[PDB]
């Protein structure tokens, strides 16, 4: 059970973007069903008014919480993979139209999974903004809570793989467009039930043996990563 608060650029918080730029769900529930609309940017997904400023190669930073901004972000049970997807505005975030910037799974090195990770950056992970064209984007950010995912919702309904999914709008205004952004895969759609990642159990399998669902990291995205960049306390 979580949600974005809202993004810092370039380490400065754009300040509570709920309802506001980011097309919030009215709660923390997860989505679970792999073939809903409710993937593409959970359940209430329509424009918001206002979209972030941002330049390619500004960091791009999302703040989660569970209940009030900057405490447990999310229940220490929720092991699993994060990733951030981006989209052109025109889409909507419908069609094939879904490029990854971003994944982070199981860190064999700290055994930590990012959702671990998450909550010792309170809440913050980030993406370098990629050289795209200049232009308005959705970026969806998305969690996958692993605690029940040894069934299939599509099989047993009160289970399953949640997804904590989260579109923020984003402006890029300068960009010398030299990464033009291919062709993504589609949310619903690119996760089924045989996906890899979808399905595991944490409790059995070892988790160096945990592969995220595909696609795989776009060849033009910038890097990113799972940490705190700003103080919530004090901006
Ligand atoms: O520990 C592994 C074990 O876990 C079992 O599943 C548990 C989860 O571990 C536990 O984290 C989860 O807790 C949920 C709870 O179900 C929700 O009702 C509650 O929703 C809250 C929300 O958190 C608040 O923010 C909001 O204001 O209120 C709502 C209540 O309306 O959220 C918490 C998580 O924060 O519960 C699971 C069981 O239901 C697995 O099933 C088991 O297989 C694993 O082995
Ligand atoms: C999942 O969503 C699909 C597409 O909207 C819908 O037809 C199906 O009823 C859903 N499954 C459940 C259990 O609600
Ligand atoms: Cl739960
Ligand atoms: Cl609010
Ligand atoms: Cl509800
Ligand atoms: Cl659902
Ligand atoms: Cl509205
Ligand atoms: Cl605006
Ligand atoms: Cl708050
Ligand atoms: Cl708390
Ligand atoms: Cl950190
Ligand atoms: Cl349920
Ligand atoms: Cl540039
Ligand atoms: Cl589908
Ligand atoms: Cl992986
Ligand atoms: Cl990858
Ligand atoms: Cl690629
Ligand atoms: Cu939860």
């Amino acid at each position: 059970h979580t949600l974005v608060w809202g993004v810092w650029v370039n380490g400065v918080d754009q300040g509570d973007g709920r309802n506001i730029y980011i097309r919030s769900p009215p709660n923390n529930n997860p989505v679970k069903n792999l073939t809903s609309p409710d993937m593409t940017c959970n359940v209430d997904n329509r424009v918001v008014p206002k979209s972030v400023p941002v330049n390619a190669g500004d960091t791009l930073t999302f703040e989660w919480y569970h209940n009030t901004r900057d405490d447990d972000i999310i229940a220490s049970s929720h092991h699993g993979p994060i990733a951030v997807y981006i989209a052109p505005a025109a889409s909507n975030g419908q069609g094939n139209v879904w490029v990854k910037l971003f994944e982070d799974a199981y860190n064999v090195t700290n055994s930590t999974w990012a959702v671990d990770r998450l909550i010792t950056a309170h809440g913050q992970h980030s993406v370098v903004v990629p050289h795209v064209a200049p232009g308005d984007y959705l970026f969806r950010a998305e969690i996958i809570a692993l605690h029940e995912a040894d069934s299939l919702y599509s099989q047993n309904p009160i289970r399953g793989a949640q997804f904590y999914i989260s579109c923020a709008q984003i402006t890029i205004n300068s960009s010398d467009d030299s990464t033009p952004l291919p062709a993504g895969v589609p949310f619903p759609g690119a996760y089924t039930d045989s996906t890899p990642g979808i399905q595991f159990n944490i409790y059995t399998t070892p988790a160096t043996s945990y592969v995220a669902p595909p696609p795989s990291v776009w060849s033009g995205a910038l890097g990113g990563s799972i940490a705190q960049v700003g103080d919530a306390s004090l901006e």
